[PDB]
C-alpha cells in the first residue's frame, strides 16, 4: 500500500540546525559560501553568521571588505536570544585571525551548549600548515594559547592537518605510528572523533598519492570506552585548491550525521566528495587560460554550484582500510 | 554514440553569473538568504553582496545587525575590480531602504553594463503594499524619485506588485487595460519585460486568486516591438510569508533565461514554484505549530531547502493565458 508512504510528505522531520561562523565573500566559495550550498543541498537547516565580507578571497593579490568584530558578533547572536532562536544542533567553526572573535565564538558555543548540552561543535583549528616543507602558521602568534585551552576542550570534533595536530599535542609526528598517537593526546583535551586532514606521512603508493587518518571515541558503552580507526590515501590532485579546509568539515558534518559512530563510510563518502568537486574543477581551470600554461585563483576556483548533481551522493572514488 | 555523449564531462558550461545586492540574515530566509539557493542549485552562480547582517527578519519583536552602507558597498566592489573582475550577466536587488546605497547599486549596475552587452538588471521596487482597502510605503520618501529617475531606467526585468507600479507612475489602475497602458509607461522606459506579479485587478473569476500581469516587449527583424502579454490565475494562500516577491523574482530572473522570448513559460515555472513552496512552508505549519493554532514569525520561515528537487522540475500547476 504504497499510498500512505505520500502523506508522509505532510510531517514534521528533523531540522538540524548548523550555526556555521565563518568567513563570506562575494565572488567564490571559501568558508561559508563553502559550507552552505552542500549542507544545504543535504537537508541542513544552516545558518551563516559572517566573520567577514570580501569581495573574495584573500589568494588573490587584492581583497576588500569588513570584519565582523566580537562586539558585533555578540550583538549578532543575542538579536537570536531575544526572539529565541538560539538553539542549535551543530555549531561549526573555523579560519579565524582575531583573537577576541575567537573567546567571543567560544562564548557563544559555551552557551549554546548550556542552552543545549547535545550539540554537536564541529571545529577546525585555524593553525596553519606547511607549503615548501617548512611549516608556519596562518594566524596570530598567540592564537593557539586560545585554540589550546578554551576552544578544543569545547570542541566534539576537530580536523587538524599534520602541522595543526602537533600543535593541538605538544609532540610532534614522523610516522604513521604517532599520528594516532598525537591523535590519542587530542581527546584528553576533548574532540572525540580526530581526524588529520592533510600530512607527510608516506602510504604504500608515493609521496603524490596523500593521505587521511583519524580515530573516534565513545566512553559511552555501559562501562569504558570502544574506539574505532581508519585510514585512507588519496592521489594528490596537483593543482592548487583554497576552500576546501572549509568544505571538507562540512560534508564531515553531514555524512557525520547522516550516519552511524563508523569513520570509514563516513569518511569516505567526505573525503571522496572533495574528487567529485575538485575534478570538475581543474578540469575547467584549463578550459580558458593559454592552452599552454597553468592556472590562477579565478582559473582555479571550486566548481560548486556544478556539484549539486554530484554532492546529493558521491560515487565513492576512494576506499579505506580499518584500524 | 551514448558513449560520446557521457563525454562532454569536459564541455564548459558558461559562467549564468549573478550578483544579487539584498539582505542576509542569521536564521529565517528572505532576501540573499531565499534568493540564494534555489539560482545556485541551477547553475547560475549567484554572488551575494549583504546589503545587511540581521539576526532575523523584521516581523520579529527583535531583530539586531549590522547594515552595509554607501562605502561599505563601494569598497566590496572596488575589491571585486582590482582582480579585473567584474564582468557579470545579470545584477538581482530587493528591498533597499538608503538612497545614498541605492544610488550605489545603480552606480555600481552602469560599469558593469558598460562593460557588458547584454546584461539584465532584475530589480525588485520594493515601496509597499495594501492593508485591507488602500494603499502606502514602507520606504523612505528619499527612494521614489530614484527608481523613478534612477533605477527602473537600467532594470529589464522588473516585478512591481500593483501598487509599485501605481506608485511608481501616479497612475492608479481601473480596468485591468489600464494595468497595460502603465506597464509600457514602465516599458517605455527600461523593462522591456514587465511583471506585474502581484495587483487587485479582479480576475473575473474567483475571489482569491492573485491576478499576474506579464508583459515581454522586444524586437523581430526589423523596428517592430512585439509583444507579448498575460494573465493566469493564482490560487491564494493562508498565512504572513516572506521572501516570496525575493523568491518570486530571484526566479523570475531564472527561468526567463533558459526561455528569453518565451515569457510563458518564465511568468509559468516561477509562479508554481511560489506554490508548491508556500503550500509546503504551510503544508507543514499545519502540524508545526498548535493543533488549530497559528504559524508564528519562525514557524512561518519559507522552507527553501526541503523544495530543492521542486526547483529543478516545477510541475506547472497554473497554465497562461495570452491577450
Amino acid at each position: 500500500h504504497h499510498h500512505h508512504h505520500h502523506e508522509g510528505v505532510r510531517t514534521m522531520e528533523e531540522e538540524c540546525r548548523v550555526l556555521s561562523i565563518q568567513s563570506h565573500v562575494i565572488r567564490g566559495y571559501v568558508g561559508n559560501r563553502a559550507a552552505t550550498f552542500p549542507l544545504q543541498v543535504l537537508g541542513f537547516e544552516i545558518d551563516a553568521v559572517n566573520s567577514v565580507q570580501f569581495s573574495n578571497h584573500t589568494g588573490y593579490a587584492h581583497w576588500k571588505g569588513q570584519v565582523l568584530n566580537s562586539d558585533e558578533l555578540q550583538e549578532l547572536y543575542e538579536g537570536l536570544r531575544l526572539n529565541n532562536m538560539n538553539k542549535y544542533d551543530y555549531v561549526l567553526t573555523g579560519y579565524t585571525r582575531d583573537k577576541s572573535f575567537l573567546a567571543m565564538v567560544v562564548d557563544i558555543v559555551q552557551e549554546l551548549k548550556q542552552q543545549n548540552p547535545r550539540l554537536v561543535y564541529v571545529c577546525d583549528p585555524v593553525l596553519g600548515d606547511k607549503w615548501d616543507g617548512e611549516g608556519s602558521m596562518y594566524v596570530p602568534e598567540d592564537l593557539l594559547p586560545v585554540y589550546k585551552e578554551k576552544v578544543v576542550p569545547l570542541a566534539d570534533i576537530i580536523t587538524p592537518n599534520q602541522f595543526e595536530a602537533e600543535l593541538l599535542s605538544g609532540r610532534k609526528i614522523h610516522s604513521q605510528e604517532e599520528a594516532l598517537r598525537v591523535m590519542d593526546m587530542l581527546h584528553s583535551m576533548g574532540p572525540d572523533t580526530v581526524v588529520i586532514t592533510s600530512s607527510d606521512l608516506p602510504s604504500p603508493q608515493g609521496s603524490n598519492y596523500l593521505i587521511v587518518l583519524g580515530s573516534q571515541r565513545r566512553r559511552n558503552p555501559a562501562g569504558s570506552v570502544v574506539m574505532e580507526r581508519i585510514r585512507m590515501d588519496i592521489r594528490k590532485v596537483d593543482a592548487v585548491f583554497v576552500g576546501t579546509g572549509d568544505l571538507f568539515a562540512a560534508m564531515l558534518l553531514a555524512w557525520t550525521h547522516k550516519h552511524p559512530n563508523n569513520l570509514k563510510v563516513a569518511c569516505e563518502k567526505t573525503v571522496s566528495t572533495l574528487h567529485h568537486v575538485l575534478q570538475r574543477t581543474i578540469q575547467c581551470a584549463k578550459a580558458q587560460a593559454g592552452e599552454g600554461v597553468r592556472p590562477s585563483p579565478m582559473q582555479l576556483e571550486l566548481r560548486m554550484v556544478q556539484s549539486k548533481r554530484d554532492i546529493e551522493d558521491p560515487e565513492i572514488v576512494v576506499q579505506a582500510t580499518v584500524l
